[PDB]
This record gives structure tokens, sequence and C-alpha cells, in this order.
């Protein structure tokens, strides 16, 4: 479990920063979870609070999501300061660029043929089951088959796998339930968020001096231990999960809502110069 954010040591080290590094997930983290993905279309609020804090050029601010590139785009997409990354790492738009680049264009996807050639081959074997493929991830799903032999199928074929095609690419064999995936290494939100802070370099004089990290679910956990793995000083990053203090997690910090990081980033946009003036 974890305490809650600290909100005065965030404070304080985000006025000492003089560079800060933003990674949020989107869904389940600035807005609720919920059934239909279009009423967690951004509020103005939480619009307003992204673009108050992507205003600072001191702040580097990404938005880490599973969300199609449209979305992000459409939506976010106006407050050009922001960094997006869409469809689990597969787009990716620089702050202050308007250039899109497909990552999953931009490298080899020759271990497809492969991995389609031999799931074809299990499929053929395998009564009950099918290949589901999308654009960069490849799954075979086995739940029809009968259990045990599906299961030893997928045991098989994973081995198959691990010992080829995945030492000749970059790219991982996953397991779920009852299915067998293939995709590339750069879709773990943890390869994403070490690439961001290495980005700054291998000087620890140019590495930011703030960095919060916030998201609810099991992906952006990959996060947190990448930020564990990231050798900046441990009073400069704040890992935060979205969820209860019982929660188990690798980040050191929890909020509890969405309605919290709002606020959160609202505490932190207020620090301005300009809001400290009207406040008196």
């Amino acid at each position: 479990g974890t305490p809650a954010l600290d909100r005065a040591k965030l404070l304080k080290q985000y006025r000492k920063a003089r560079k800060r590094l933003f990674m949020f997930d989107y869904d389940g983290t600035l807005t609720p979870i919920v059934k239909d993905p279009q009423a967690a279309i951004p509020s103005d609020r939480v619009l307003r609070t992204l673009k108050t804090l992507a205003a600072d050029p001191r702040n580097a601010v990404w938005i880490i999501s599973g969300r199609d590139q449209a979305f992000l785009d459409e939506w976010m997409g106006h407050i050009p300061e922001l960094g997006l990354s869409a469809e689990h790492g597969c787009f990716i738009r620089q702050p202050r660029s308007d250039d899109w680049e497909n990552l999953a264009e931009s490298s080899d996807m020759g271990w497809q043929k492969e991995v389609m050639e031999v799931f074809q081959h299990f499929t053929e074997r395998t009564q009950g089951s099918f290949i589901e493929r999308k654009r960069v991830a490849l799954t075979w799903h086995y739940r029809r088959a009968d259990p045990e032999y599906g299961a030893f199928q997928a045991r098989e074929c994973r081995k198959m796998l691990e010992e080829t095609v995945a030492k000749r690419w970059e790219v991982e064999v996953m397991a779920g339930k009852a299915n067998l995936e293939v995709r590339p290494t750069f879709v773990n939100k943890g390869f994403i968020a070490a690439r961001l802070v290495q980005e700054y370099g291998t000087d620890p004089a140019q590495a930011p001096e703030f960095v919060l990290c916030l998201g609810d679910d099991f992906t952006d956990e990959d996060m947190f231990r990448a930020l564990k793995k990231s050798g900046l000083p441990a009073g400069h990053v704040f890992s935060v999960t979205v969820g209860a203090s019982s929660k188990q997690t690798e980040a050191s910090w929890h909020l509890l809502e969405p309605a919290d990081v709002i606020g959160t980033i609202s505490m932190l946009n207020n620090s301005s110069s300009a809001q400290e003036y009207l406040e008196h």
C-alpha cells in the first residue's frame, strides 16, 4: 500500500525544479472509468487544467494512453505543447510538433509473417482456436478448444516463439487467460516512460528535478517500475497510482480518484506567478 500523495512535498519540489516532467494515463486517471468511451471525452475542466499546465515551458506534459490517435488529437491536440502517446505506444506526437510518428511503421514488422505462419499451424491443429490480427499485435485465441490440450498447445507454441521470433525481432510473447499474444516491446508503458526520461540525456544537471507520473491500471505499473530504475533522486520523483491506500503498487503514493488528480494539478497551476498575484 501507499500513503496519499503529500501535496505539500509535491508543491515544494515543483517550485524548486527548473525542469518538470509529467506523464499521465488518461482514462481512469484524468477522467473517471466509464462504459461509453465518448462519456470520457475530457470535460472543459480537465482540458483547462491540462492547457494551463502545458503552457509553462518548464513543464513537459505527456498523455500516455490506449486511446486512438484520432481521439487524442481531436480532443486534446489543440493544446500544442502536449506530448501525445496513442494506441499503446504506436503513435507519438512530440510537444509543439504537428507531426505524428507511426512507431509501428517505423519498425521492422517482419516478425508478423513468421508469427502468422506459426499461429496458423497451431490453429489448424487445435479445434476451436482462431487468430486475431491487429495492426501491431497478433493474438492466438483458444478458449473454445479443449481446456487441457489448448493450454498444452499454447505452452508449446509459446516456447517455440520465444526461442525463434523473440530472439530475432524486438517483440515479446504474452500469455492471456486463454490466449497468446505477440507484440513489439515498445508497447510496454515502462518502455515508453524510460525513453522519455533518457531523452534528457546522461547528464545529471540536465535531468528534470521533478517527475510526476500518474496512472490507475496494471499497464501503468510499468511506468512506476521504470522510474524506480531511472537513477533520478528519490525526492525528485513522484510515482502515483490512482486507487486506494491498501492497493498494492509499484508507485510510492496514491490519489483516490481522478477528481483528486485534477485537484492536485490545479494546485500546481495555482502556484503560477499570475495566479499568485490574483490570489493576493
